[PDB]
């Protein structure tokens, strides 16, 4: 059967991060929490965006109150809008560790870097998905220390010269994270 | 589920290369480093390209510090832009050993030779890719000697008469390198 | 996954050729050589072409110097151009033994005969392939004698009334052949 | 990989024919001969067709020299032309035993009856084919007697009002014949 | 699993001294040659490291007091106190002894954090201290060149712009 | 089968320095002493190699800045950047320290192609870089001599005119 869900996984390679093992002791209980964070309403003008995932509101807030929290799964979705057909848009995407100094401008010079045309031609409007390869990133987003290779997302938008009246597509990033160890603070709000 | 990739593998055949063996002794420490290299912003005018992989930005750069470098995987990807739907474009492509006397215009007279129409609301804009058949070539882009069959890339662009405002598609070339035995030089920058 | 390669194999039947067996003796070494020969740049005007494959330059030259050479594999490819979408073209194709007196005009009255619309509508721009069925042809293209049932290719083009500014598609034929027994002649050029 | 063929098999059911046994004795030498027959250059105006396969050019011709001829396979193919994209066309089709009183206009009132829209940038131009269900009919197109259920083909064309310059699609009929026991006649020509 | 590292050596010009008195506090992981090699990796450790003092022909005419000392990044030491700290030592580059193996001073990585690029920021990586005291009636050009060499052990590719 | 090689040592005068500033980029397999020994063989590898700086009596009166650096033929380095590259190092030859074993600088063949003559042309054979900076008010004669010695491991006779 069909599935309105097209996905373009990023070329990869083997690269690890060094993570802090826990001190010897008793395993704490862990719970998982998922989310979807708005990243950008594009298509109207060329624009770009780079962002350390570990720092967006959705994460920041779910983690308030816990000392540690890693990322179980993470990806970004491109949701084509109703303006996408009449106005084909170019979107660039790349998952990269916080420490990589690349800018969206150079997505195409970067290894995993990808580029898509959104709308305007046969099969272009299914929503797109690029799973982030935590396999080669730094999954931890809250720990006893701050890491510098947590996931960072690079997005590049190249809009129509004669632009659309509104965003041709929405980009959200979503995933789910695990956390444990309560952060003993003021709970009264 | 659907994947946003289209493959146009080159017709192949047996034809091999020869290479010398690093000096007897202990296997030297070796790294692997991947890359994507901007090769062409096509679509606006017709153009050619005779690229000796061995010395394209990303590669020359990477290898810059080693005396030995072999290619573990190589391919060219054609990312269609937002102008692709409005402006079909003929793109030719051929993988050939550096020392093959062919010119882009001759892609169609050469065995592997391949050409496609990219664009138009009628066709699919999935990025199109031609993994390069290194078995057919000479994988060593850097050694103690000058091989003459390193891979060479042939690209032919035929653009719309009433051409587009900007490039209808981008051509990158990605791969992974296996370099070793460092070559002394200015580390300054 | 997807593959920019659509193929329409020809209806077939069982029909053999009588081939000259070699004289009793020692097997000679055999090598294979492949190729791609330009057949026609169509779409601009109605035109047609019929040709004994065994006689095209690419073959003629590879075989210079050998006494025997059969065809290991052979097919024809239709490569849609950037004009194909804006200008749908009708292409006819048929593999037939040299001895068949059919003309491209009557491809449709001939058994295997095929007809395609190129471009202009959904899924029309993938390059087309008709493997030649040597199974029912005369594979030998250079021997101790000339045969009359070697492969012959028939092509028919029916262009738009209001024609395109340039060829809507390229037709190349490609394949690979085996050869042996050197032809003792003047090698000095 | 993709194949440029689309099948529209006719809804079926049990219903058989009867046939007489060639005179007792030794099996007679028998040949098989295939064919493709031009049946209709449709698209420009509406039209019908009540074809008794038994006597269409290719068949009558082939059988011309035998007293017995059975059909081993039969089908109709609809090859869309270069005008198909610009001009959709309704094509009706039905396989029926010669002695079934149906007229093309009645395709839709008959069991197997089938009709499709051929053309328009929206639909696929893959040649469409209806293998004929000979089990349902009378395969003998030539015998010592006159069978009344040989296959009959019904075609109905409904053309664009603002009709096209030329036929939007061609209809052939191909098959393979099994004739035997030669019938004496003028071999002259 | 397993690593798959490479080792890469270097020599970095860090100071042309002798023209005027001068001080210097260098966090190694930031010196050009390093920040350059490491550019494409996620981890890089130092397998060996030292400072070298190449002397020019100015030396004989203009003797120079040169002090250097290896220390771990978060050591509170200032180049003025080289001789008060362990690794430290001072030299004279002049019309006397100069270049019986362009004086090197091996940095004792056993005493610090060799890691110079990781998933995190370390504070005890190698730091180099330099104190110069020159002729009052100064020389025309630099009296000596100070480099620091060693070799790196990097692994795990940092995905970035490979262009250049 | 088996080899049947011989080893032959040498010292080659490559530069008389000290009279004027000067640069030099020497592809070892081409220096006289070598192109000479190798003359009768089809293969020759280097088993050891280094540069030596013999100083004259001019040295004391006219100190000279002398830099040298070993590198593999296809290294893009220019003698001006000796101190920016690993092997590299600079000296002072003068009225101070000079000749506590006529300073040598071992070439690290582990880091290059020792083969200097083969069935083919290699590009990473040893190259020697030299940078000289002399007294403005120059000396009368050369301040020091620069040779490079080592030993060769040749085999397989190259059939030629044995006459001389």
């Amino acid at each position: 059967m069909e599935i309105d869900k097209e996905l373009a996984p990023q070329d990869r390679t083997v690269t690890v991060a060094t993570v802090l093992p826990t001190v010897p002791g008793p395993s704490p209980f862990t719970i998982k929490q998922p989310f979807q964070s708005e990243v950008l309403f594009a298509g109207t003008k060329d624009a770009e965006a780079s962002l350390t995932i570990a720092n967006i509101d959705s994460v920041s807030t779910l983690t308030t109150f816990y000392r540690h929290a890693s990322l179980e799964s993470l990806w970004v979705t491109i949701h084509p809008t109703l303006q996408a057909p009449a106005f084909p848009t170019t979107v660039g995407v790349c998952w990269v560790p916080a420490q990589s100094p690349v800018t969206p401008t150079q997505i195409t010079k970067t290894y995993g870097g990808q580029i898509f045309c959104i709308g305007g031609a046969i099969q272009t409007l299914s929503p797109l998905i690029v799973k982030c390869p935590l396999e080669m990133m730094q999954p931890r987003v809250k720990d006893s220390i701050q890491y510098l290779d947590s996931p960072k997302l690079l997005i590049s938008i190249t809009a129509q010269p004669t632009a659309p009246p509104a965003s041709t597509c929405i980009i959200t990033v979503s995933g789910t994270l695990s956390m444990h160890s309560p952060l003993i603070t003021d709970t009264s709000t």
